[PDB]
């Protein structure tokens, strides 16, 4: 398939520092190579920089806006590129703040998008809603049309224009859930497969149910955005917000193999992986290698086995 | 909902010490401020002491039966009360022997129930099956109408009268079982889902015929008489008789959940956490956290998320 | 059931050492014990003892091929003769390229079994497809007789007559399988169940349909190649060719299971168990313990519970 990789080396929509250096190991472990030895067209568009905004104060409780701000809107730009260069883009992250402008600058070439959220979290707090007012706990309200109203004027984010409405999106993999965006959920009718419904159905029901939700009025361009804590710490421990009873490292690359079967993966995010955070170099490899694997299978990679089309019996 | 606390403090129903310890390890992780930060009415009716019962040689084979049948007796009696308060009742264990008197007390207020054992063993040996005598082994056995005949009159026990029948009681996570106990199974027709009936037809599955086997005929109060060994030693090691192929983290939070939204749960037992037999201290806080998860999950806590009918957008 | 033990140390099929000390863990462990504490007849056909064939040079890149031919050739013998004497044959490994002598000393005796291949490799390559050379890659590419034209007269097979075609096997577990592998998979039409189509239907369908599939035209011998790095690392690591995502430890308890209860079983490998590569005593042991756990499965043992057709209520 044929990909645009961007590197996007962001942290500051959530406290701890080394989520910047994600594009880094994920680039160390071979992606680019990997990808390469695949089926894949790949072109790197280089890791953004992201000069430093010294004067962001907090805008109420919310943290670093003017910074994750730029950030987001600097990426939507560069992703939009990578869509009209006719390319799948790779947004290797840096926190999931950054979906903000990934899924807006997607949606800028693509309108008609729909999005599947793979995370242990919903992500969907307002300004309003957050406690922490970490901005990477926040990226879908600023996304979605029906919140267009209750997200207040937040420095930084001028730029932004809802893309997507509520019934576009799935989540996949939810266990930590605040009160507020448990009642949006509800309240927007949001589709999702919280970790419930996957031990209920089986991870293959939650695909083809996630698959038909999203693309039976008719086929669309699909975002995937997947924050690696979605998946168990056992699998991706080096990543700031982890919760227990996660998707397995089978179910992950289910959903990814059966979302690359589609055809239609357009945008992709891989985020929250954090080197610093492994409590062992071991725990910062296995983060890595299954993040590794889980992009991959996007990307045609498949357990049961690739090959092109020649005659191998010679 | 609304729960009466009572802690049981005792492990003479088995040979390795730290059991009586489970109500204090439970206590200090914040299970009853837990509860209350959630939906939940909570009454803590104490730690019942259990007296010293110096004299209490072994009967036949069968350990310290006096002092198992006046914990049992005791802690009946406390279980008829709450249930007599309108509360749920929150049994923290101590070993699985206890269930005698918690599933006793309850039905001499509720005598339709239904119970729901999860647990890797039976526990119905009877005293003439048993080969190692400990008690915890054995409460389903004093419990079953149909085994009035064949459990011999075991000092300390004469107060017991058999209150649930062999179609009243569903056995979940099943993977150590005598063969005494498995003729005592298929002879009075119990039902039960194996690892093996989890395996083949999902968790899903499992509770949804298991509820619909117990409710079918119609509703009725529902006892959990959790043993945390059902679940996998991955997720609760520090416990006296772990077997490996256990039920997942995942599988524990979905057979409480499921049990929750029926409304029908009037009794729970929280059985074998032995924080002595941890390896490491973070074996035993592993244990204590699942243990605390799946009580939570009883009263309401899903993975989906939780919110009080108030408008959070304010 | 019946059986005739058959000891195989042999490893020259691949290149790291400790393979050939498979049946001696093994039978350390007391598999021969816990098989006649079951319902088991066994007798044991010893250790078959490989002599060295020191002038062995590769044939084209093809390793050892004179050494592992012979041991194969060997193995056949002596597993059509246990097969002869009414007993289900149970090959300890060893590598996997015994499975070339073990299914052709069945078949020998049952050309009308088929074929069950737990594995995450479909060990299938032809001598013109390996890259390695690693005769334990390509057991079964030798067997098929659909392959026969591909299959350059190496030294040391010459005794070898292709037994079994390409609708005769199905395979479980599967999760790094080569590209020309792969093309020989989609080309010969054969079954299998990758971790993908495990992930998907859940083992309760996979294992219905593999039965199905098999016994469906009519009843047969089955046989039962298991490679012990089929199922996670996590359950056994003290082997070759380690890959993530496998077979849970339940899973492949319940694929022995259902295999047992097909009354079918006639033939058994287990292999791959490689007591020097655990990096921990533990390791060992654990992947021991796990061999032994699946070997007693294909017995009767029961996660359920066994008893004998005795009154045990006396
Ligand atoms: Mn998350
Ligand atoms: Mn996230
Ligand atoms: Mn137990
Ligand atoms: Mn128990
Ligand atoms: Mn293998
Ligand atoms: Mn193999």
């Amino acid at each position: 398939r044929t990909i645009g990789i961007i590197g996007a080396p962001f942290s500051k929509g959530q406290p701890r520092g080394g989520v910047e250096e994600g594009p880094t190991v994920l680039r160390k472990a071979g992606l680019l190579e990997k990808l390469k030895e695949q089926e894949c067209d790949v072109k790197d568009y280089g890791d953004l920089p992201f000069a430093d905004i010294p004067n962001d104060s907090p805008f109420q409780i919310v943290k670093n806006p003017r910074s994750v701000g730029k950030a987001s809107e600097q990426l939507a730009g560069k992703v939009a590129e990578v869509k009209k260069n006719g390319r799948i883009s790779l947004v290797l992250g840096g926190d999931h703040s950054l979906a903000i402008g990934s899924i807006s600058g997607h949606a800028r070439v693509h309108p008609d998008l729909g999005v599947i959220w793979v995370d242990a979290h919903t992500d969907i707090n307002t300004p309003l809603t957050t406690t922490s007012g970490n901005l990477h706990g926040q990226p879908v309200s600023f996304l979605l049309k029906e919140l267009k109203g209750k997200i207040p004027d937040v420095p930084g984010f001028s730029w932004v224009t809802p893309c997507i409405s509520a019934k576009d999106i799935v989540y996949i993999g939810l266990r930590d859930v605040d009160p507020g965006e448990h009642y949006i959920l509800k309240t927007l009718g949001i589709k999702y497969f919280s970790m419930t419904e996957v031990d209920r159905l089986g991870i293959g029901k939650v695909m083809e149910e996630t698959l038909s939700y999203l693309l039976g009025r008719k086929k669309r361009p699909i975002h995937l955005s997947f924050d690696v804590d979605g998946l168990d710490p056992s699998f991706t421990p080096a990543t700031g917000t982890p919760v227990v009873g996660g998707l397995t490292y089978r179910e992950g690359l289910y959903i990814t193999e059966e979302i690359y079967k589609t055809g239609l993966l357009s945008g992709l995010d891989i985020m929250e992986v954090n080197p610093s955070l492994g409590k062992t170099p071991e725990e910062v490899t296995r983060t890595v290698n299954t993040a590794v694997a889980i992009t991959l299978a996007c990307f045609g990679l498949a357990r049961e086995g690739n090959h092109k089309p020649i005659d191998y019996l010679n």
